[PDB]
């Protein structure tokens, strides 16, 4: 249980580091690309539509990564608390186990 808990946290951390690296890069792309639009023929409403599409895209990026974290925690919890008579209806989670 010690070695597996470690590996599981390392793998779970690798997803956290990957998420933080992508959201920062996407945010930088927003700053740089939004600066071009604000410095060149800028208008109030259009820039808001570009940043809204930027915020919405960033939201989806964090949601996806959080889904994997939720899936990972669902996998580690099921193994530690596992016992006979337990029923697994996911079938993809069972394949992962």
């Amino acid at each position: 249980l010690s070695t597996l808990e470690a590996e599981m946290a390392v793998e779970k951390k690798a997803v956290e580091d990957q998420r933080d690296a992508d959201l920062e890069a996407r945010a930088q792309k927003l700053e740089a690309d939004l600066a071009e639009l604000e410095a060149e023929g800028a208008k109030s409403d259009v820039r808001r539509k570009v940043r809204d599409s930027g915020e919405r895209e960033m939201r989806q990026l964090r949601d996806r990564a959080q889904r994997e974290l939720d899936r990972l925690d669902e996998i580690w919890n099921t193994f530690t608390k596992l016992a006979p008579k337990q029923l697994i209806v996911d079938e993809v989670l069972y394949r992962e186990l």
